[PDB]
């Protein structure tokens, strides 16, 4: 979420130097209201681009009043990305990022 | 075409350097049947075909 008053355009890199392949499970938060987008991610509309040297995935969050499931009108879209040995992971996001811990 | 259209919007992100470049190109294909017509509509970022 936002820190104080600014959500920076994160641009991290995670190289795969291991001898085995890695699977990264990451998500994208979809707010229910336009206020929820800014009071949590500041920017008017987020963008998650988890890319590698072979495949990229650019996701744009949706802001709609969805049916109340588990007491919430907002959802989270879970995605995946496989990083082969030698490939590098590049997560580029300016908001609405459910980053993977590992 | 008169049977199928393909609208593509380019992405502007800092991708890893592959062969010394951070930009890529997405190639698609379209088949035009006899009688069908090919209509290419672009205002930028077009890799036009020769034939
Ligand atoms: C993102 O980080 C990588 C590695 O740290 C760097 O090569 C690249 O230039 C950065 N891109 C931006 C837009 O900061």
């Amino acid at each position: 979420t936002k820190s104080g008053s600014t959500y920076p355009v994160l641009n991290v890199t995670m190289p795969n130097n291991d001898n085995f392949d890695k699977l990264y499970i990451w998500g994208v938060h979809h707010p229910s209201t336009n206020q929820e987008q800014t009071s949590l991610y500041v920017q008017a509309s987020g963008r998650v681009t988890v890319s590698t040297r072979r495949s990229q995935q650019t996701i744009i969050p949706n802001i709609e009043s969805r049916p109340w499931v588990r007491g919430l009108s907002s959802r989270i879209s879970i995605y995946w990305t496989i990083v082969k040995p030698g490939d590098v992971l590049v997560i580029n996001s300016n908001g609405n990022l459910i980053a993977p811990r590992g």
